[PDB]
């Protein structure tokens, strides 16, 4: 509707001011991601202005999955062994789409 | 109440499985962050198993921040100048901290 629309708008305007001046210093996404250390991923999506790329990840599990693996253990079985954080996670994962799809609305 | 009983305790369990593993490997906070990417302060709320640390940012907010930032641009003038992109981060922050209120009761 009406909001959504106007927020759409916006991110795409902003994802523009992000790569002009990135442009202008002549720098690629992984050179800012290098200085940065933010995200290949979450770069492309600010520049492109993309809400649920944005707002669907739930963070904080793909935080544990990464270091889980970096430390060589197996993260799915990990949080599958700590059954309220997982539930919980799905939980915010699901609040998180439902939230997008109200917007539109 | 009970849900989040489970849920804090498992988060603390969980944290020490990731602090065991880290310091047989000797390594530090700062050694993973180097080598994942993973912020220092994530990693720190993943070991002391604090959702709240974990869940209440609008992880897009910071990545936009630090982006501008980086780029020599102020940050908070730019999303001031995006008044519906401001709104809903307040909003999405407002309801992380909702949504942890109510795990609670």
């Amino acid at each position: 509707g009406h909001m959504s629309e106007h927020v759409h708008k916006e991110l795409l305007h902003l994802g523009e001011v992000f790569r002009s001046q990135r442009e202008e210093r002549a720098l690629s996404l992984k050179d800012v991601e290098a200085a940065t250390s933010i995200r290949l991923s979450a770069l492309e999506a600010i520049e492109a202005g993309h809400l649920g790329k944005l707002i669907s990840p739930v963070y904080a599990q793909g935080f544990m999955k990464k270091y889980a693996a970096f430390l060589d253990m197996d993260g799915d079985r990990l949080l599958k062994e700590h059954p309220y954080v997982l539930k919980i996670f799905q939980e915010f994962s699901d609040q998180n789409m439902d939230m997008l799809l109200d917007l539109e609305s």
